């Protein structure tokens, strides 16, 4: 019985070893990637002095956000997909899952001031004064939030003994308050910023491709940020709706297919780092400036 004998082969040692080298590949090459590509994004600003828009003074914090959850969270995240358990203590319990919600509220909240900047200048002008010195104060502010807002995270997570083997989990006293909070996490980090600067972008877009020089530059910019929040909310979609679906309507408690359940968690968590690791990707092929300062680095280093 060869068949059989290939069938539980594949099942118990080759399906299970291209699983963990997929997985090992696809965290590993992208913590190199969004380290490297967003430490440029600093150093691109950093060097041209042309480049210290306001816009890409929000995409150095988006940078920052991203390189916080990538230089953390990713490697703890890449132990919990392999493990299913917790292997960094109780106080890690707590730091890194807060330390990934501050992240994705300082993205988030980067990405609505960038839109509400860009929403201002070309829709609405003259109304809000825009400048660098206040980008740094709203800069602040976004982390001032961010790191307030995520203390209920940092509250719930609790690292549990279940062998002899930690989970770190959420611990909730009772069944609404979880649901409460996962609706209200959702609709305030990913659906009503994201629903916001869809529709601030397509007035941007009606306004743009309805003094030319500088729409020619505004349009170039303008197309580069679209791209960034569609990536942004395509890369978040799955994790937001697999948390809303596990803490709002109850769904995988059934352990008949758990390794299914792992897997789709387990992508949704490496497109949230495949994100940081997009942005640089996505100002090099849309700005012919970010695309210079990122071939002269190849040109020094390598
Ligand atoms: C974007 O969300 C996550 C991620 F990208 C990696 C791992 C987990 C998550 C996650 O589902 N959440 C829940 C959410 C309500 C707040 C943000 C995180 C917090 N939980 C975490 C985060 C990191 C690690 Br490692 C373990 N638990
Ligand atoms: C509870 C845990 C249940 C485990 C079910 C996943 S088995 C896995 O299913 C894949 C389907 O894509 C096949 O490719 C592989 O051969 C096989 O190893
Ligand atoms: C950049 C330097 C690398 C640091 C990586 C952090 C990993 C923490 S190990 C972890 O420490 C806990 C105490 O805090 C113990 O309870 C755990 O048993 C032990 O596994
Ligand atoms: C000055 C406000 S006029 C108003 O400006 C909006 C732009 O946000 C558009 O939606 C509407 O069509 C238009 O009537
Ligand atoms: C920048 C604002 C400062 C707040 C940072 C929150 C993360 C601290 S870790 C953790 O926080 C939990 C919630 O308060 C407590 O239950 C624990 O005892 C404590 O170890
Ligand atoms: C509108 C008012 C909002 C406040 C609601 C507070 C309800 C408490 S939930 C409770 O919080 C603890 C924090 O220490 C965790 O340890 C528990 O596991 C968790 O169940
Ligand atoms: C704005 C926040 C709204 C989010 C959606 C949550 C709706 C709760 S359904 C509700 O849950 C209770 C606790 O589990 C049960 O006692 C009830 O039988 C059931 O009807
Ligand atoms: C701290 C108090 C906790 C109470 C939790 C109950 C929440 C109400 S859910 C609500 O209950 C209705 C009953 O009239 C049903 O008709 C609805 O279908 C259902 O959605
Ligand atoms: C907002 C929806 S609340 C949600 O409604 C579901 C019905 O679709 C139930 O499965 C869950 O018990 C309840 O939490
Ligand atoms: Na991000």
């Amino acid at each position: 019985s060869e068949d059989e004998f290939l069938r539980y082969l594949w099942r118990d040692y080759l399906y299970p070893k291209q699983y963990a080298w997929v997985l090992i590949a696809a965290y590993v090459a992208v913590f190199v990637v969004a380290l490297v590509g967003n430490t440029l994004v600093c150093l691109a600003v950093w060097r041209n002095h042309h480049m210290r828009t306001v816009t890409n003074y929000f995409l150095v914090n988006l940078s920052l956000a991203d390189v916080l959850a990538t230089a953390i969270c990713l490697p703890a995240s890449l132990l919990v997909d392999i493990t299913e358990s917790w292997l960094f203590g109780h106080a890690l319990c707590k730091v890194i899952p807060y330390l990934q919600a501050v992240s994705v509220s300082v993205a988030v909240l980067t990405l609505s001031f960038i839109a509400l900047d860009r929403w201002y200048a070309i829709c609405h002008p003259l109304l809000f004064k825009s400048t660098a010195r206040r980008a740094l104060g709203s800069i602040l502010g976004i982390w001032a939030v961010s790191l307030a807002i995520m203390v209920p995270q940092a509250a719930v997570m609790e690292c549990s003994s279940v062998r002899a083997f930690s989970v770190c989990d959420e611990r909730w006293a009772d069944d609404l308050a979880p649901k409460i909070y996962h609706s209200c996490f959702f609709i305030v980090t990913y659906l009503a910023p994201l629903g916001l600067m869809a529709m601030a972008y397509f007035q941007i877009f009606r306004k743009l491709w309805g003094e030319v020089k500088q729409m020619r530059a505004r349009r170039k910019t303008a197309k580069m940020l679209m791209v960034v929040v569609l990536v942004f909310a395509l890369c978040y979609l799955p994790i937001s709706v697999l948390n809303v679906l596990k803490r709002v309507f109850g769904m995988f408690r059934q352990a008949s297919d758990r390794e299914a359940v792992y897997a789709a968690f387990t992508f949704s968590h490496w497109l949230v780092y495949a994100n940081s690791a997009a942005n640089p990707i996505i100002y090099n092929f849309l700005s012919g400036k970010f695309r210079e300062q990122f071939k002269a680095a190849f040109s020094w280093w390598l």
